[PDB]
């Protein structure tokens, strides 16, 4: 109803940042990434793995004690805040990075959103998905922030019931970008990707592979990583949504679409990506 | 003797599952699994694997505390009922699951079969294979019991001896799945599926290359994710059943029958399933 | 200047077993190995993943609480005899096995000797290496005892000093198999295989990538996991070292010879047993 | 503005060592890696693998027990010193190595330091990086001491400011190699390899795909393994230099830059490694 337009393989190619000969990993700088719990383990190393393999130049993961040894083996490149979720609850960070996530695999609770509000007083781009995720306001700060629902989290932000939602999917995710001021990925098939200053993409990318748990936090690390090597962040936003399909559309072309696992789309990107350059 | 009929490529062909376009998570489903132990912890993730390859949405493995660190790093993509196995034995399941597993690295033991009575209230197809196979008797229901016993299996449920078994061994799976009012999926070289209702198979695939510690676990989880993503659950049995076989042929084209590990034929799957797609 | 033949691949063609359609993994037997200790725990991984490679039926790993966990991750399908070595030091096994293994990555010492008399009490061929290796005496038995020392390990065995031992290695390993009743598989280039009825055979396989920490390990798994699936033990030991040596000669044809590292010889062996079917 | 030469691939072939048919992994010697730390564990595994890829005999990790179970399952090769960094403050090392490295991941402190000079006293090439990088001086001894830094860790031995630095590379890490009597390699686009002699080499190999976290510790280990085989250190620090850029190199045919993660490549080296064979 609306025309929405697609991000297009053309917009991708054109957006992709390039990694200069004269760089070091500072260049691409450190991103925060606030997962991973003692039963929902999984989703730091998946968000993990999806933001190293994005372009950042180093990652900070925030997790739980427990969790820390099971990301090590699979992702020794990663470094550790120790807790590092929970003591974001606490106070603000003194450290600096140049964007920061938190959601994915945390329980829904208040003291989580204490972590929020928290980093939300750091100037960076920030993600919020998962358990990050509530009816809540956002403060007029200087970064982005960027929501990733999918239909059911997206009703419990704003009380549109999922049956509704899907029926104007566009409209819906325009509307609450607008008046929460915050960039929204309302995930699905055809993806959304609405800004808060007005501009609205789809995704033409992806496939019933990537409708298995642990895609979605796979993605928030995509966008973590790609907030860090792209100038514009608007455009990692789009690239990481693409991407991310774009990889499920690989694994279906000799593998069935009922078979992949979330962690082979961060496999898949470093040949995927090299398409589009 | 029984002209039993194989379940055929055609077959498999006719009734493996489309993942559509408009389709999340939430479409194929959560499974559980209650599977591993401190001393058969292995179990578990030869299991989950096979469930998470197999077309489900979501999966909880109920596992003890000491085998969820060494299923996450392989397996990040599902999430935990911490001690679930033993939890179950004391109170019906409060979630709802589209399909259970109980039994793979368990403990033949009482407390088990209590975690079994609890699981057979819940409204959803149920395995029970290993430590979950036991003499005893089925109460009425609306969904599915499936049992996986190899011929060792059998003889503890029936009191069959094993040589006696093997020279009649369909004509032994039907009458117990007619008695007990259970699917009796009955391992070897060429697998019976028999059907309470009467119906039953045999399986024409798999080789020497699945006699080897493991293999019958990653069915199990086969069997289960199947079951999350096929309408008709006696097309999930015999489907995994036969794609479960066809991994083993598979592998022996170019490595020798004496050197699969389980675990690799849920690394073979995606490629095998395609070509019946 | 003995005329010591080699073990040709004819010989090996002519020997190695076929894995029926008829079989089960209880046909190919259960091993024991016990191997690893806490400051040395990978030994029990190298050795584990060699015998689960070579065509047993299952293999249960008594070692260490510690060192079970790193175990499972990569080799899922082995199952755990808790402080199994140590346990295996205070009485005889109750626990029938079709070949045990003792030594990789054990302190040499007199607990591991005391485990080694309880483990030779009974009746299967026995593989003693590494921390297991001492200057002893064997008990008459009915199977075979295969003692796998490289030349350092020799020395401590017979007081033969290296230096002198590298000038006449058939000879001194002809002799000490004769004199202690044992196999002697002797390591090196050019592995000498002698038995104690006079039987002497060379290895031609192999070459300089294996001389790295670990691949002697992974080795005592191979003739583990081999004497499960021959019928003639003599045949297993040498088609072990052979196929062993042919793996490393696989590797040096696209890979250099000093980046080898010994778990990837069980992860070619399938594709090399394969070649000698 | 100065001439120094590039080390080529002419250069590299003319100096990589055989790996004798002759030779035991005693031959290439025990190396020591004194590396990770609680909150970065991943610092080890990645310099164990570089290490263990690189030709030595054997190596041993001297590591927190925290951090030991991280590396076993993906480096089971590798056996342990437990707390070795720490327990090397206390005393000379009473072990005799072929070469030992000190630093990636740990804490940069006095502890640390006073590791440093008890690994001074032993006779064996030893590799500062990281955490074992201060402003300090060096004391007379046989063995070549190697120093790793980036550009930051320059400044933070000398007070060059990075700025600064950066405008003369090769001029100011010749002058500090001389001042300080070590190799320096100063890491960046156009790596400089400063030896206290007066040589002076430029690699020409690497590209942006080496800008993020874990790649200079996958280095100090590549530098650590081909001490052990190479006659002349002078030729492990230039070869491991111009190959670790060269797996960069290979990544980048077919994978974006923006996607390599460090322990891959360890993964790359034994077919680069070979290209120069
Ligand atoms: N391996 C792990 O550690 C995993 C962790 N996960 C975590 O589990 C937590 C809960 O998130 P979940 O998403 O699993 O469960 P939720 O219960 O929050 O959301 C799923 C529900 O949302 C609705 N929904 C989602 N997508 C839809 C669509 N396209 N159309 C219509 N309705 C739709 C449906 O009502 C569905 O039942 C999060 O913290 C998440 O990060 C999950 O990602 C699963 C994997
Ligand atoms: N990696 C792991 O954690 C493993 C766990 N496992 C668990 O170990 C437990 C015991 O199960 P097992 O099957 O190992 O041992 P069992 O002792 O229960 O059954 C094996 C016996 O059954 C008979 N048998 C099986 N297949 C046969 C056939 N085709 N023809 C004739 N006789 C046959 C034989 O008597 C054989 O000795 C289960 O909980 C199982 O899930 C096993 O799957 C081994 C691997
Ligand atoms: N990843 C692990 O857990 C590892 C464990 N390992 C264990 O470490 C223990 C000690 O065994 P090692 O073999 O490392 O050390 P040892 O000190 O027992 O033996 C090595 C010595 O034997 C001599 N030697 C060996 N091969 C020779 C040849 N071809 N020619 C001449 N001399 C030769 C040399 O004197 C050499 O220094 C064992 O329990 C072993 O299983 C080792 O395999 C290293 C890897
Ligand atoms: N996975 C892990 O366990 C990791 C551990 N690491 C450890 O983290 C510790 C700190 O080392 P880091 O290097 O991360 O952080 P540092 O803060 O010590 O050094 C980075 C800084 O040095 C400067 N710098 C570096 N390269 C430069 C270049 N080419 N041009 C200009 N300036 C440059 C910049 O100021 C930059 O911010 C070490 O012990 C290191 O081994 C890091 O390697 C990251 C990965
Ligand atoms: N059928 C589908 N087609 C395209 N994308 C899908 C499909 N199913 C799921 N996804 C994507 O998979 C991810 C699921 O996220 P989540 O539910 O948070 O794990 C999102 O990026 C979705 O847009
Ligand atoms: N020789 C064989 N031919 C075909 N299938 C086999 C053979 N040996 C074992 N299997 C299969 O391997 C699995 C063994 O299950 P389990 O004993 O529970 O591990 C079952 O699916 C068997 O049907
Ligand atoms: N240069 C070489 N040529 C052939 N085999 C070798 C060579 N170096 C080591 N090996 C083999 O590697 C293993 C070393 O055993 P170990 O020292 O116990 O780890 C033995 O099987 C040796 O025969
Ligand atoms: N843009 C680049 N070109 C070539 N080498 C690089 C580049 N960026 C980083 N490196 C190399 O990557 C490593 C970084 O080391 P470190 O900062 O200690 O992790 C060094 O070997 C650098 O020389
Ligand atoms: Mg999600
Ligand atoms: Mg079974
Ligand atoms: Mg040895
Ligand atoms: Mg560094």
């Amino acid at each position: 109803a609306m025309n929405v337009p697609f991000w297009t393989e053309e917009h991708v190619r054109a957006t992709l940042p390039e990694r200069d000969a004269e760089s070091h990993k500072g260049t691409y700088g450190t991103a925060l990434l606030l997962a991973g719990s003692d039963d929902m383990p999984g989703a730091a190393l998946l968000a993990g793995l999806g933001a190293m393999r994005s372009g950042l130049g180093k990652l900070v993961i925030g997790t739980s004690e427990n969790v820390i040894p099971l990301i090590v083996p699979v992702l020794p490149e990663a470094t550790y805040w120790r807790d590092g979720w929970k003591k974001a609850a606490d106070a603000q960070l003194e450290e600096t990075y140049r964007a920061i996530a938190i959601g994915p695999g945390l329980p829904q609770t208040e003291s989580v959103q204490q972590a929020v509000d928290h980093v939300l007083t750091a100037d960076c781009p920030v993600i919020l998905d998962a358990g990050a995720l509530a009816k809540r306001t956002y403060p007029k700060r200087e970064g982005p922030v960027i929501l990733t629902p999918h239909p059911g989290e997206f009703f419990r932000m704003t009380g549109v019931p999922v049956n509704e939602l899907q029926k104007k999917r566009a409209e819906y995710a325009k509307e609450w970008a607008a008046q929460l001021q915050t960039v929204i990925v309302l995930k699905g098939n055809q993806t959304v990707i609405a800004f808060p200053d007005g501009d609205c993409w789809l995704n033409p990318t992806g496939n019933g592979a990537l409708a298995k748990g642990g895609t979605g936090d796979t993605l928030t690390g995509m966008i973590l990583g790609m907030l860090c090597c792209h100038e514009d962040p608007k455009h990692a936003v789009l690239n990481a949504v693409y991407l991310h399909g774009a990889c499920a559309e690989l694994w279906t072309d000799e593998h069935s679409a009922h078979t992949l696992l979330a962690h082979e789309l961060s496999d898949i990107l470093p040949r995927v990506w090299k398409r589009f350059e």
